[PDB]
């Protein structure tokens, strides 16, 4: 990963800025709110920025605290093999409980309420993934 | 402050996004790292974003945890009334110790080392304020 770190270190000093950190972690597959990524940066950077070894520690921890888009998609596709485009909201709740731990049950309900998803109904998978990316980028 | 909050709430739902929060807090005079602002947002927002009452609590706390540019400038100008453009680095250290508490002594030293400022020397005030704004925006 050192090659990739240094690639994203735009000024060649061995430290990432906050935008370079966010951009690298997203490139590497992390799916989560910008402010949560920024918060990890704030707690694990020196004045100069984030060094390679703080980065690998943070990146390991981000990786546990979240999922990637391959992971969510595989789990969704398992329940829509016919490609109808929809899954049950409660099965989405299961998946999101299962694959990353940056949502508790109460945060899932608040997310479903925000998006207009009923607990006994279905969710349109493309719209959900798109809205959730968008949400994450702005929060 | 409610009028200003709702002004920066771009979609009229009563909640700020992370960029609207950062932009409003900066407009209101807060001087501090983006990732520290983002970290406060991450800890004090619901799924929908940041409500007016979470905002006024956060904003009060940001205000204590930092300074504004009027505050630093007044304190600098007190030591350069002749407008030479320079102050002693140790007097800058005093000021930064004094007027916001998001720097400890060790973070001041690391900042001075980063900018090439010697402890027994002087600091060029315009260059310092400019570099520090820049630093804060990218970290
Ligand atoms: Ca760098
Ligand atoms: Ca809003
Ligand atoms: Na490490
Ligand atoms: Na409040």
């Amino acid at each position: 990963l050192k090659e990739s770190f240094l690639l994203f270190d735009g000024d060649g000093d061995g430290y990432l800025t906050l935008n370079e950190f966010e951009s690298l972690v997203r490139v590497l597959g992390v799916v989560m709110e910008t402010s949560a990524i920024a918060s990890t940066y704030n707690s694990n950077s020196k004045v100069r920025g984030m060094s390679y070894e703080l980065f690998t520690s943070c990146f390991s921890q981000l990786k546990t605290k979240s999922f990637n888009k391959d992971e969510i998609k595989t789990a969704i596709n398992v329940l829509d093999k016919d490609k109808k485009g929809f899954i049950p909201a409660i099965e989405l709740r299961r998946i999101l409980s299962t694959i990353g731990d940056n949502m508790e049950q109460k945060e899932i309900t608040d997310l479903f309420t925000f998006m207009g998803i009923d607990e006994q109904g279905v969710v349109k998978v493309d719209d959900f993934i798109n809205q959730d990316n968008h949400h994450h980028h702005h929060h």
